[PDB]
DNA sequence: TTGCAACTTAAGACTCACTAACCCCACCTTATGCGAATAGTGTTGCTCATTTGCTCAATGATG
């Protein structure tokens, strides 16, 4: 898990680096999903964006989440919101029960968090 | 003779008019503007209860 300071730290740099990106100062090149997130609206973003594009690469989910929370700026609420609006039915050995239906909402809003933990954490020492 | 109870007539207000069924249609709108207040609703960090999967723990049944 990663430390508060470097919560704060690179969150920061994520503050200034989503506000970077997110006015249109970065290319084509650096991801065909950045180009996704441009089709949808220095060099230190570049470098950030390098690492963050090197490491949330494989995904592009989170990755885009990512895009949504720091370069648009969203709620996490309403990124919960809506993805629970887009679930589907999944097996979970719930509260109810292993029977096989759409999650709640707060279940969304930990895998949001979680994904962000995890994010983070991957992201942090790149 | 005169008042007075008593009888008579008339005027007026209220109630009230069979039982069941089927079909159709018609149904009810015009100041602006501004600030203040409030209700709502949005976000977020943080609980609490509840089902399963699963492990210990023993005890008589069985090898």
């Amino acid at each position: 898990n990663l430390t508060k300071e470097q919560h704060e730290w690179l969150n920061g740099w994520l503050e200034l680096w989503g506000a970077w990106v997110y006015s249109g100062r970065l290319e084509k090149r650096m991801s065909s999903v950045i180009a996704k997130f441009m089709e949808s609206v220095d060099d230190d973003g570049m470098l950030i964006s390098q690492v963050v594009d090197s490491v949330m690469y494989i995904d592009k989910k989170a990755f885009g989440i990512l895009l949504s929370y720091y370069a648009h700026g969203s709620s996490k609420h309403a990124i919960a919101s809506y993805y629970h609006r887009v679930a589907r039915p999944r097996k979970m050995l719930c509260r109810g029960g292993g029977r096989i239906q759409k999650p709640s909402l707060a279940t969304c809003r930990r895998e949001v968090d979680e994904i962000l933990n995890a994010s983070l954490f991957m992201i942090y020492p790149v």
